[PDB]
C-alpha cells in the first residue's frame, strides 16, 4: 500500500559522474561500485594493500544527475549481495570537507544527509544529527532488520519533506521515515558501495 503509492512516482534516475569521489559510474549511469583502477596505481607494496593512510575509509560517494526542489519521487535501488552500502538523499558535497563527511563517514541530516547504511554484512543503521560538541561524529542508530533487503526503495516527498526507505524484499515494509526535513535546498539521490566491490543498480520502471 504505502509502498504501491510511492512507486506512482517512479522516475527514472541516472547517476552523475563526478570528480571527488573515487566510486566506478558505469557507461549507462545506472549502476556504481567501488575499488578505483588497477590500484590507484599507486600499491603501496601490495596494490590494494590496505591504504592505512586512511584505511578503514575509501569515500566514494555519488549523487543522481537530476536534482529535486518539488513534487514526489521515488526510485529502487538493488544491493543484492553487498556487505556494505549507503544510500538515501543527498543536498550536495558543499559541506563535505568543513565537517570531512564522505572522509569519517559524517552523514547528517543537519548537513545535508538523509541516508541509512549496511556495514559487515548485518549491521543497517540510520545517521543522526550528533552533538555540536562532536561535529565531526553522527549520531549512528542501529535498524532492526529481520529480511535482509535485496532492493531498498526511496520515496521523498518535497512538499512533506519526508524520505522514506522501503524494503522490497519485505513485503515493501518501511525501514526507516526522516520527518520534518529541512529541504530549503535541492537535493539529489545518494549512492555509495562503501568499498563493497559489489555494484549497486538501479532498477527502472
Amino acid at each position: 500500500t504505502e509502498l504501491t503509492d510511492a512507486r506512482r512516482y517512479w522516475v527514472d534516475v541516472t547517476l552523475a559522474t563526478n570528480n571527488i569521489s573515487h566510486a566506478v559510474i558505469a557507461e549507462d549511469k545506472r549502476q556504481v561500485s567501488s575499488r578505483n583502477p588497477q590500484i590507484m596505481y599507486q600499491a603501496p607494496g601490495t596494490l590494494f594493500t590496505f591504504p592505512s593512510l586512511t584505511n578503514f575509509n575509501y569515500c566514494t560517494g555519488v549523487l543522481g544527475s537530476q536534482s529535486i526542489t518539488s513534487g514526489k519521487h521515488y526510485w529502487e535501488v538493488d544491493v543484492s549481495k553487498k556487505s556494505a552500502w549507503i544510500l538515501g538523499v543527498c543536498a550536495g558535497f558543499q559541506s563535505d570537507a568543513m565537517y570531512n563527511i564522505e572522509q569519517n563517514e559524517n552523514y547528517q541530516p543537519k548537513y545535508g544527509y538523509w541516508v541509512i547504511g549496511l556495514q559487515e554484512g548485518v549491521k543497517y543503521s540510520v545517521f543522526q544529527d550528533g552533538s555540536s560538541h562532536t561535529p565531526f561524529a553522527p549520531f549512528i542508530v542501529p535498524l532492526s532488520v529481520i529480511i535482509c533487503p535485496d532492493r531498498v526503495g526511496v520515496f521523498v516527498d518535497y512538499e512533506a519533506c519526508t524520505v522514506s526507505f522501503f524494503n522490497i524484499t519485505n513485503h515493501g515494509f518501511l525501514i526507516y521515515k526522516f520527518s520534518q526535513c529541512s529541504f530549503s535546498k535541492p537535493v539529489f539521490p545518494y549512492l555509495n558501495p562503501r568499498k563493497c566491490t559489489v555494484p549497486m543498480t538501479l532498477c527502472s520502471p
